[PDB]
């Protein structure tokens, strides 16, 4: 079964559009395509097409990326399944605006009902929403793991410093998986718990900015979402879901090192080719993220472009690696 793999173009920004620039973008969410002028002036020109399973062209919304992406991934990892989402893109593309989003200017609206809000504050939000007086209980836990140049570092615990690398160990009563020694759970206890966490891990980034090099740029943050449930029936049994969220912001796929981004398309790579070996060992963002590529999980990818003929190269380039990762295939199954 096909992992799933959308494209969104961002919007031309104040600098462009006192240019006037014109897009080399096209979207079509009827053909679910993507066209991309190469060459040619006006009245004649080269493009290259994809299609995809779904297209979101420059004036989309959050709330329209939200309902069509994200709604049913939530459904589904509430009925108990594994999910992951990855934003895929150069920097300045849209990677972050799409899975944090950011706050409407002048304090207009609350985080909850602000239209600019992304993926993690309105999946967050929703869950609260969705399990209100359903007969689930419900608890709700956060974490946020990123890598750095293949260290580990927590966002999420107010009492350590940015500094201090986590360790990374194979999970013994898994194949699958891994242990991350030390890496902060946070239950969110309910909706009013939600932007203050999301605060600090915002300042927790800022001091990690500041001591390593472009690091909003080249890290990969995994925010994880862990939603234990359990139904009692009219007979008073209980039944037990597990259901995992990861939301995955990327490094930039422009242009030292990134081991684990060069190791992402390797992985994908063999998967696509069907060749028996896949070195998800050689990074780990694939240890981590191993049953996202390929094994039980369900994914998504949210592939991000530019308008912008100045980044033609590099959006074809996208479009190309996501393109290819439509072959992946996944199993999902109840946990
Ligand atoms: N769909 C969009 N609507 C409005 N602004 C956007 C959109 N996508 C990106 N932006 C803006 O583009 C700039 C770069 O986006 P950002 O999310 O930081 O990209 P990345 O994480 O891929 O580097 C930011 O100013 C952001 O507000
Ligand atoms: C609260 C912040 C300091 C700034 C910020 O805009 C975000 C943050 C950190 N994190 C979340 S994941 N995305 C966004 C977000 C959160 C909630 C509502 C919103 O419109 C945007
Ligand atoms: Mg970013
Ligand atoms: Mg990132």
């Amino acid at each position: 079964k096909n992992i799933q793999v959308v494209v969104r173009c961002r919007p031309f920004n104040l600098a462009e559009r006192k240019a006037s620039a014109h897009s080399i973008v096209e979207c079509d969410p009827v053909r679910k395509e993507v066209s991309v002028r190469t060459g040619g002036l006006a009245d004649k020109s080269s493009r290259k097409t994809y299609t995809f399973d779904m297209v979101f062209g420059a004036s989309t919304k959050q709330i329209d990326v939200y309902r069509s992406v994200v709604c049913p991934i939530l459904d589904e990892v509430i009925m108990g399944y594994n999910c992951t989402i990855f934003a895929y893109g150069q920097t300045g593309t849209g990677k972050t605006f799409t899975m944090e989003g950011e706050r409407s200017p002048n304090e207009e609206y609350t985080w909850e009902e602000d239209p600019l809000a992304g993926i993690i504050p309105r999946t967050l939000h929703q869950i609260f929403e969705k399990l209100t007086d359903n007969g689930t209980e419900f608890s709700v836990k956060v974490s946020l793991l990123e890598i750095y140049n293949e260290e580990l570092f927590d966002l999420l615990n107010p009492s350590s410093d940015v500094s201090e690398r986590l360790q990374m160990f194979d999970d013994p009563r898994n194949k699958r998986g891994v242990i991350i020694k030390g890496l902060e759970e946070i239950t969110v206890h309910n909706k009013d718990e939600v932007y203050q966490i999301l605060e600090k891990g915002a300042a927790k980034r800022t001091t990690a900015a500041t001591l390593m090099n472009a690091y909003s740029s080249r890290s990969h943050s995994v925010f994880s979402v862990t939603i234990h449930m359990k139904e009692t029936t009219i007979d008073g049994e209980e039944l037990v879901k597990i259901g995992k969220l990861n939301l995955v912001d990327l490094a930039g796929s422009e242009n030292n090192i990134n081991q684990s981004l060069l190791t992402l398309g390797r992985v994908i790579t063999a998967l696509v080719e069907r060749t028996p070996h896949v070195p998800y060992r050689e990074s780990k963002l694939t240890r981590i993220l191993q049953d996202s590529l390929g094994g039980r999980t369900r994914t998504s990818i949210i592939a991000t472009i530019s308008p912008a003929s100045l980044n033609l190269e590099e959006t074809l380039s996208t479009l190309e690696y996501a393109h290819r990762a439509k072959n992946i295939l996944n199993k999902p199954e109840v946990n």
